[PDB]
């Protein structure tokens, strides 16, 4: 019998391990040639569909969570070496950094709070839809340092949201241990994307 502290730790623990894996796909990512690229971040979203959109009789397993933080370090790599090769490493260093420390802030402060915050999901779902509409109008229409900038801030703002509202909901929804590793899942994408922004807004500060 399972208690909802021990359900949120080991949710945190696989967390963190996606971390790591997904830190040693993207250390793997530097050897990876290209044109492997594109059916790795179609499987990407194909995977993102199975695990969220998908009507399934069994949620998410954690060999799905696993190999997906693999892929996906993997599949982050062109960016973080591009915005290495016009600000620096340290920049990098930088946006992973403080995204870990507002992940921390953020999500504790989402875990340890009374209020129940299930009211902004439709707001939180709208504006990620706003940030992948103008994300995909970029690779089309590339936008400007100041578009991007502000794009960035905003996604920041967003995916912090997320984090505690994620949180917030781990907390107070009803989850079962089958839930864990898609919970995770959703963790791992709350810090990849606002890596991302981070990274992105940073990076472009520092040319």
């Amino acid at each position: 019998h399972e208690s909802k502290q021990s359900i949120m730790q080991r949710i945190l623990t696989v967390f963190v391990f996606t971390l790591l894996i997904a830190t040693v796909g993207l250390f793997i990512g530097q050897f990876v040639p290209v044109a492997l690229m594109l059916p790795l971040s179609i499987l990407e979203v194909a995977m993102i569909i199975l695990a969220f959109w998908m009507r399934r009789r069994k949620a998410v397993g954690y060999a799905f969570v696993y190999t997906f933080a693999f892929v996906s370090g993997i599949t982050l790599f062109p960016i973080v070496s591009h915005y290495a090769s016009i600000a620096g490493a340290y920049v990098v260093l930088e946006a992973f950094g403080s995204t870990f420390v507002i992940f921390a802030v953020l999500g504790t402060i989402g875990a340890k709070m009374k209020k129940d915050l299930s009211f902004l999901w439709s707001f939180l779902l709208v504006a990620v839809l706003a940030l992948a509409v103008v994300g995909i109008f970029n690779i089309f229409s590339p936008l400007n340092s100041a578009a991007m900038m502000a794009y960035s801030v905003i996604g920041t703002i967003v995916f912090s949201l997320y984090i505690l509202y994620d949180l917030n909901q781990i907390k107070h929804r009803h989850i079962t241990e089958d839930l864990i590793p898609v919970m995770a899942l959703s963790l791992y994408l709350d810090f990849i994307n606002l890596f991302i922004n981070l990274l992105r807004f940073f990076g472009i500060l520092s040319s």
